[PDB]
DNA sequence: CCTGACTCG
DNA sequence: TTCGAGTCAGG
């Protein structure tokens, strides 16, 4: 039992200047997506709109910009952007029902009101599926029946927001969505609009010549194994290897042989064909991914690529970026890394400044296990590697090779992982036994390391969560759990979570530094990705020289550590020229 | 739709 | 038997 006005113009008492607001945007990806019908819940009562007539009322469109009157929604960052599209502003957003519940517990997965409100016992809303409904039967309701959903959904936000922030602030949680997650969501919608612009001629050239280079690694393969197969099917895959050619069985899955890149390397001893294979699946994922993937993704007009970062998914804090994800663009070997050649800034004499955090999830070990090890080789700038490696080989800095360097490196990085003597050996492909030498030489070595670790495990224990720098949570309610498997996980997020998600919380609060400072400097320099420990910007070139000192030291200062941040950076004509 | 590839941090 | 993600082809 819901009253509600189904109103057809706006009226004041809509312009109250506090209100729950829905402008709801059904289709998954939001850019330039239609907004199917508004609601605004407040003091005087319960109101929806139909866009057509709201967003073309000057009074409306103004109360939206106006930053003084005060809405809470859920996921406030899609209808900024889908209003951004419309040319619309929406200024005053105070409360964002998505990110609270996704700081009280990220492991519920919410991604609509009706989840959140089951948080606090609230029922009286639909879930968007049961509305909406899925798949091929997805589609806007009759104007009653969606009326009463959005006015059903901005009433729970209404109710909702104080039992949200009083828990919020009961776990020390508040400032964490007030003064990080909501002013970082306006910033990610600034990035999005913006998207990345990409050189299309570019791009379609290096798809032909990829095809050609693809068939000729092809018919190699089928010269090499004595016959056609589908390379881009494991089962066949498998049965070429191990069938046809009677490779070792390295690893065995649920569904049969192992085909893994790990495995297919380790192959190499036996038979040239694993090598060539290794290569061709490279080559088909660039050509389906970064090529066509990515094309079909392109709005052909402006040549621009609009990703959404989702910023109320993974459970450790970090941001997602889908449709396309740019934060998985390659770079580490140079085939893929050209792909980077394509991604160009969006005007005349503008370049790419690109900005890296130095081994941030090393230096927050580091701060957390107060390491006086640890922090004494970061406190010199030593190179942490090479010090790992002089432990865990028993040398000193001059007998350092560096194969040593990267095996050091792999158990550097492996200890915040969880890794174990048998994963390091795999990795390393060593042997197992020295594998367990060099952990435990790094935590002979490393002590406080050890002690943190144990320590950390503990806690999970006694509280049943864990906790970054910023009071950013995740629950862990596996952790004593009988079973070795499962147990053995959730210690290893106990491990690892607190490291990663303190590495989130500083990159965004440096966004929201960095955005700071630009706009108190007119800069016309904006961000357009972040991923994950570095941020990329676009400016015009003059800019350049401000850019390599502003952006570091906001970066660097974003949060004091007991050790040192260092950001590296470079900027070019291209994402692939920012090296 | 799932699994197992490749891609990044 | 090393943490957090997304997309793709094959089945």
């Amino acid at each position: 039992k819901m009253a509600f006005t189904l109103a057809d113009r706006v009226t004041e008492e809509m312009l109250a200047d506090k209100a729950a607001l829905v402008v709801e945007v059904v289709e998954e990806n939001y850019h330039d997506a239609p907004i199917v019908g508004i609601a605004v819940v407040n003091e005087h009562g319960r109101f929806f709109l139909r866009p057509e007539t709201a967003l073309a009322d000057p009074q409306f469109v103004a109360w939206l910009g106006d930053e003084t009157k005060k809405k809470s929604m859920f996921d406030s960052k899609r209808a900024a952007v889908a209003l951004k599209w419309k040319g619309i502003e929406l200024c005053g957003v105070s409360f964002d029902l998505l990110l609270a519940a996704y700081l009280l517990d990220p492991a519920q997965g919410v991604d609509d009101v009706a989840a959140a409100a089951k948080m606090k016992q609230y029922e009286a809303v639909r879930p968007d599926e049961a509305v909406y409904g899925k798949g091929a039967k997805r589609a806007v309701p009759d104007e009653p029946v969606l009326a009463e959903h959005l006015v059903r959904k901005a009433a729970a936000i209404w109710e909702l927001e104080r039992p949200f922030l009083d828990e919020l602030r009961r776990n020390e949680q508040d400032r964490l969505l007030v003064e990080l997650e909501q002013p970082l969501s306006s910033i990610l919608a600034e990035m999005e609009f913006a998207g990345v612009k990409v050189d299309t001629k570019r791009l379609e050239q290096m798809g032909k010549e990829l095809a050609e280079q693809l068939g000729t690694v092809e018919q190699r393969i089928y010269e090499l194994a004595g016959q056609e197969f589908n390379i881009n099917s494991p089962k066949q895959l498998g049965v070429i290897l191990f069938e046809k050619l009677q490779l070792p069985v390295l690893k065995k899955t649920k569904t049969g042989y192992s085909t893994s890149a790990d495995v297919l390397e380790k192959l190499a001893p036996y038979h040239e064909i694993v090598e060539n294979i290794l290569h061709y699946r490279q080559l088909g994922k660039l050509q389906s991914t970064y090529i066509e993937g990515l094309l079909k993704v392109v709005r052909p007009a402006t040549k621009k690529v609009h990703t959404i970062f989702n910023q109320a998914l993974t459970q450790t804090g970090r941001l997602s970026s889908t449709e396309p994800n740019l934060q998985n663009i390659p770079i580490r070997l140079e085939e893929g890394r050209k792909i980077r050649q394509a991604f160009v800034p969006s005007e005349s004499d503008w370049l790419i400044f690109a900005a890296d955090y130095s081994q941030i999830e090393l230096r927050v070990l580091a701060h957390i296990a107060e390491d006086d090890n640890l922090m004494e080789a970061f406190r010199r700038d030593l190179d942490i590697h090479t010090k790992t490696a002089m432990d865990i080989f028993q040398v000193s800095e001059d007998e350092v090779t560096p194969n040593m360097r990267r095996q050091a490196k792999a158990v550097n990085y492996g200890i915040v992982y969880g890794i174990s003597d048998y994963g390091l050996a795999q990795n390393l492909n060593i042997s197992r036994k020295e594998a367990a030498e060099f952990i435990e030489r790094y935590f002979e070595s490393f002590p406080g390391v050890k002690r943190y670790m144990e320590n950390i495990v503990q806690e999970a224990k006694q509280k049943g969560y864990v906790t970054t720098l910023l009071h950013r949570r995740r629950y862990l309610p596996d952790i004593t759990s009988r079973n070795f498997n499962v147990r053995s996980f959730a210690e290893r997020m106990a491990m690892n979570t607190p490291i990663q998600g303190s590495a989130a919380d500083i990159i965004k609060k440096a966004m929201i530094d960095l955005n700071a400072r630009l706009k108190e400097e007119r800069l016309q320099a904006h961000l357009l990705l972040q991923v994950h420990d570095e941020l990329i910007l676009e400016a015009p070139k003059e800019e350049m020289e401000r850019l390599c000192r502003l952006v570091p030291e906001v970066m660097e200062q974003a949060v004091t550590l007991r050790v040192p941040l260092k950001v590296d950076y470079h900027y070019g004509s291209t994402w692939y020229d920012a090296k």
